[PDB]
């Protein structure tokens, strides 16, 4: 469960948020793979409500309808095409898996689903999985509201409704049996893994039975007794009867206070300096790095939907999240996911944005595809983090420094530190408000190296900025506070 599957040398996935099948299959062909990008991360595959007040936000599909692979995203054809060239190209599918809960309980029955499908949540009703009343935690839950009301209390958090949201009765085997029978179509299909969304609200044994009944990956792309990836998305931030580790036995979790604590240190909120990264990861009170889902921000928390609140780094601090996405990808600690998105009109009302439902660019509700410009980058109101050169070059000196461990730390205990990660690679930041200008040790051989922020290596030559380093591993590193991205980062692939 542990290990993402992902081919010998690729170390991140990205999150491709509300992106269409086809659209993925083509990114997978044409930039992924060359890239050197594991994997990604798709959204719910499974037919969900459609919501139209408002007009079809992001959240809608997180409230399914039935397990059909109906979505905007495409049907079950073009699914199966995308994960088919993907693989075939060494780039893995992980599914974002809805098996917590059903829809709003307060939802209008009816087919206003992704599929047409027919649902009666007053009644308890999903013929299309099928799922009726005996089904769901209604008895189980002892709130008054039949809702969450408190979060110091575990049992209800696993028993009573998320926000309304119908919940599934996990203990029955019946309802175990239909989601292992999802999720093994999927697998057989040729999924690396899932995402286990809100498994903060399951308990851990229930989770452990269902994967009981998962298949081993498909034969056709995978060793034989590979067991699929899996990452289980529990906020746990301090004070909770709730831990993460409750979940190691399951499979690997996503470690919140990951992004939540690099966006105070690198915003430089109440005293926090780069300085003190020194011991970054578990020192930190973070979950072991060998059972960790690490990131900036996800899609939930990007918009101000969830776990770090304002200090979590997205695209719209563009100068600051390539810095946070550059340390945490150069880092050694846990596996990284990078975040891809799309841009919507955020609109700040008393410090919160009333648009932070919006979903994806669409035409009438119909999701718009990926253009790509060229210069790479992406048009049709995708961001494409995954694209930016920083980011892009950062993904792959994960890959070339995969193994190495964490040396040659340099720190002015402030905001300007420095490391190597053996002598395969070295990176310089400077967030003070002053240039940085010293020469330092990096572990590397001697030789040119092209910094892969700045430029790129292109036919023996540098696009960006060159460092040297001498025969005593050292080089002089010039940043000024001024420039656009104030780090810098040289690997054993961009040398000269
Ligand atoms: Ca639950
Ligand atoms: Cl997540």
């Amino acid at each position: 469960q542990y290990s993402p599957n992902t081919q010998q040398g690729r170390t991140s996935i990205v999150h491709l948020f509300e992106w269409r099948w086809v659209d993925i299959a083509l990114e997978c062909e044409r930039y992924l793979a060359p890239k050197g990008f594991g994997g990604v991360q798709v959204s719910p595959p499974n037919e969900n409500v459609a919501i139209y007040n408002p007009f079809r936000p992001w959240w809608e599909r997180y409230q399914p309808v039935s397990y059909k692979l109906c979505t905007r995203s495409g049907n079950e054809d073009e699914f199966r095409n995308m994960v088919t060239r993907c693989n075939n190209v060494g780039v893995r599918i992980y599914v974002d898996a809805v098996i917590n809960h059903m829809c709003g309980n307060a939802v209008s029955a009816g087919t206003s689903s992704t599929c047409g499908s027919y649902f009666n949540p007053g009644s308890r009703d999903f013929p299309a999985v099928p799922y009726s009343g005996w089904d769901f935690n209604d008895g189980k839950c002892k709130t008054g509201s039949g809702d969450i009301e408190n979060y110091n209390d575990a049992t209800q958090v696993r028993d009573c409704r998320l926000t309304g949201l119908l919940d599934l009765a996990l203990e029955k085997d019946y309802v175990r049996s239909k989601i292992a029978e999802y999720m093994n179509h999927l697998i057989d299909i040729g999924v690396a893994g899932f995402r286990l969304d809100a498994s903060k609200h399951m308990w851990p044994g229930d989770i452990k039975a269902i994967l009981d009944k998962l298949h081993n990956l498909n034969s056709n792309w995978f060793p034989a007794g590979s067991k699929p990836f899996i990452y289980q998305e529990v906020i746990d931030l301090g004070g909770e009867p709730i831990k993460s580790s409750d979940y190691f036995g399951n499979g690997r979790v996503t470690e919140f206070k990951y992004g939540a604590k690099l966006g105070t240190v690198i915003r430089k909120w109440n005293g926090e300096k780069m300085s003190y990264l020194k011991n970054w990861g578990e020192g930190w009170g973070f979950v072991p790095s060998d059972r960790a889902l690490v990131f900036v921000d996800n899609h939930n928390n990007q918009r101000g939907h969830g776990a770090g609140g304002a200090s979590i780094l997205t695209f719209w601090d563009a100068r600051l999240y390539k810095m946070a996405v550059g340390f945490m990808l150069a880092h050694p600690y846990g596996f990284t996911r990078v975040m891809s998105s799309y841009r919507w009109p955020r609109q700040f009302q008393n410090g919160n944005d009333v648009n932070d439902w919006v979903g994806p660019p669409n035409n009438n509700g119909v999701i718009k595809e990926v253009t790509i410009n060229p210069d790479t980058t992406c048009g049709n109101d995708w961001v494409c983090e995954h694209r930016w050169r920083q980011i892009r070059n950062m993904v792959i000196f994960r890959n070339v420094v995969d193994g190495q461990p964490f040396t040659n730390w340099y720190d002015n205990g402030s905001n300007q530190v420095a490391f190597g990660r053996g002598n395969r690679g070295f990176i310089v930041f400077n967030n003070d408000d002053w240039s940085f200008s010293l020469t330092l040790q990096t572990g590397l051989p001697a030789g040119t190296y092209c910094d892969v922020i700045s430029g790129d290596k292109i036919n023996g030559n540098c696009t960006g900025i060159k460092i040297y380093v001498s025969d005593d591993g050292k080089a002089h590193f010039s940043i000024s506070n001024s420039a656009e991205d104030p780090f810098i980062a040289i690997h054993a692939e961009s040398k000269l």
